[PDB]
């Protein structure tokens, strides 16, 4: 089950799964749902990614996104071998949601190509979310005319989404991995409480995660070939960064590009070879954890029990267990 801030998440629980073979069948089942009591969706579709002949075709097409809006007690689970060319959004007064074993790739929409996105709005803020054992991939290619946005966020939350575990996910060939707070004015995000653990982040550019405000616990994650920046903590946010495995990563632990810096509590991190550092372009304040020194003590109890993989073993453990098609191995 979930470990960390999303530990109370049960989603649809033991309800008999509803088999959904398509994007539209999934949305339809969500729309018909009363909104609480439990819904379990078994996604069986097998999108053939080889039908996408040009990575740069995607950004100009409209997004394909399943919405869970103001509905609670939901499990979206990919069957073994299932693959989606659509993303998933949880928005508003929506609670107790599991998104699990989905393979989400090369989405249409550009700046609108969000893979898994959790968002507060005027109606409420999502909580008790477990994003677990998914594989999310796109391309690092910067398409002609696309601006900064040939693809969009991998596993994103904003506007006060709270109590969430992001675990055992595999994110690769992805420019912008994980947003947490969408801008420096997203002050509702001080409520955010996120555990990121046992994720595999490989061949990615930045936002691993980009944290604005709130509290996070980032542990037992494996980072490799992260080319711009890794954990970026901003706007008074505090991250307990514990027993991760870092290699071939630029700016692995940083605070940059916000009007105000964020802080970190560092313990037992495995720091391998290929660590580089850079100074950000611009005027805003910044900090690079070059000597791996804590800038703040994590200010409160996590309020949950967790088992730590020895840091040096995290690479092998994460490679073995992270992503879809792994039978949810832990």
């Amino acid at each position: 089950g979930p470990v960390g801030y999303g530990a109370a998440t049960t989603g649809g629980g033991n309800k008999v799964p509803v088999n959904v073979a398509t994007f539209e069948a999934m949305q339809s089942a969500i729309d018909s749902y009363s909104g609480s009591g439990g819904l379990v969706l078994n996604y069986t579709g097998k999108f053939d990614f080889g039908t996408i002949k040009d990575v740069c075709a995607q950004w100009k097409l409209p997004a394909k996104t399943v919405q869970i809006k103001n509905k609670s007690d939901v499990t979206i689970k990919g069957a073994n071998g299932s693959a989606a060319n659509f993303g998933i959004r949880v928005v508003g007064n929506a609670h107790n949601v599991i998104i699990q074993n989905m393979t989400i790739g090369l989405l249409q929409g550009g700046e609108d190509a969000d893979s898994i996105s959790l968002e507060g709005n005027s109606s409420g803020e999502p909580s008790k979310i477990w994003v677990d054992h998914n594989t999310v991939f796109a391309s690092l290619t910067k398409c002609s005319g696309a601006g900064d946005a040939s693809f969009d966020g991998g596993i994103d939350m904003k506007k006060g989404v709270h109590h969430v575990t992001v675990s055992y996910n595999y994110v690769y060939n992805y420019q912008k991995v994980a947003l947490n707070g969408y801008s420096d004015s997203d002050t509702k995000n001080s409520a955010a409480r996120t555990t990121y653990h046992h994720n595999r982040f490989e061949n990615v550019e930045s936002r691993v995660p980009l944290q604005r405000f709130g509290l996070s616990h980032i542990y037992n994650n494996y980072f490799n070939n992260v080319t711009t920046s890794g954990i970026n903590v901003r706007m008074g946010g505090i991250a307990k960064i514990e027993s991760n495995y870092f290699e071939n990563i630029k700016n692995p632990v940083t605070s940059r590009d916000s009007s105000e810096i964020g802080y970190w509590d560092l313990i037992n991190n495995y720091v391998g070879s290929g660590i580089t550092w850079g100074t950000p372009d611009g005027s805003k304040p910044y900090a690079n954890a070059t000597n791996w020194i804590s800038t703040k003590v994590f200010p409160e109890s996590l309020g949950y029990i967790y088992t730590v993989t020895p840091a040096a073993q995290v690479k092998a453990k994460v490679i073995a267990t992270a992503g879809a098609g792994k039978n949810l191995a832990e």
